[PDB]
């Protein structure tokens, strides 16, 4: 099991929050058409956002990155990222800590795990 | 062109863990109890420990808010046990208003940060 | 694959008239004074007659639940006084839960027949 | 404006209910490849389901008919249909009257109507 899971954590001026959500939607159209893509959620505490990303290895992470880059710059002013978490097994995060760094993430190594067959993550 | 329809039940837990250097490993080794106990919950879906250095976490997917109070009852004995070996700094959860409604009271004690999910992609086979 | 996520706000009510034959022209007159009054409403988004022999139907979409409150306000004058010309049968109410909830007190008087939204495809450009 | 509206009324047995709403995911989806399509949306009142469904014109609502017939058949079990309203101009309605008497509908000709620029249904 490769899957790895990011979570951007967004702090997003009350004034900015509509346009925010209208543009989840986008995003997530644009998520929509990457194979490596398996989830991709975004839940809100009030003002503070937040997007649950699911990809089926550490490709498909940079992957989605690449394709979500047009639309970053559209609507990078509506708010800031605060924190990027990425959790998953050391051989692909040891893939994305290079590549990442950037981002300034906060990298979760998974190491003990119980899953049901029915669910990657 | 746009779609809209209810969210899944399903329901996340997140708990962060600062755990001294010293009680890493021991922490390391209640992993194991903590996943066995666990694996006997039939609302358990997922239930995985990562560590970032000495910050521990732990990712609870729960089929819906009735299966993460399942889980609290359940855990409840080895909470109170292993209890000395770290402190949770943050406990997030994440779900659809109308679960996250069903656990503001009992997880009050928890004082959590409450994330209603809004709008999802998802390939139903292999993730909730 | 799945997607998933809120609900447009927009409630639509449709109530089915009874109409009298001999009345069937004057209330056909009336239709105009009111979608002339109506017309004037910043919530209504669509507001039109239609008739099935001498059982008539409006078909009123409202931005939101606070629309169709304005439209019951705006119209409870004219409503009074073409009062007679025709019995309503049925009235439904469309919308997501959490607008009809607005609705379901003062709307009782109707006793109206809620229909919660719970699942779409639209093209937004040209329907709400 | 040509546009037709189209709402079949479902008593749906309460043993059926959560299965009838997942096929509604699969009527969607299938009802969103028709061009003509504008809108198809379901709510409930309890057991009773509904389906309000705007076609840009007559031809829109023959094709739909055409595209969910397999569909139709794959879950006729579940629900029956009770009622069956087609609202429109009658120059559209006229075009309908001959090909949908199978399914008794009621047809509502529209024959006033307000609406904004935005919203044609």
């Amino acid at each position: 099991n490769r899957t790895c899971m990011a979570m951007p954590y967004f702090e997003i001026p009350e004034r900015h929050l509509e346009a925010f959500k209208a543009y989840c939607a986008v995003f997530i159209e644009k998520t929509s058409k990457e194979p490596g893509c398996l989830y991709y959620g975004f839940s809100f505490n009030g003002t503070q956002g937040h997007c649950r990303e699911v990809y089926s290895d550490a490709q498909g992470l940079l992957n989605h990155l690449v394709n979500i880059a047009e639309l970053n710059s559209e609507a990078f002013h509506l708010a800031s990222i605060v924190r990027y978490e990425v959790h998953g097994p050391r051989e692909e995060l040891d893939k994305l800590r290079g590549p990442l760094a950037f981002m300034k993430p906060q990298f979760f190594e998974l190491e003990q795990c119980f899953s049901r067959p029915s669910v990657v993550a």
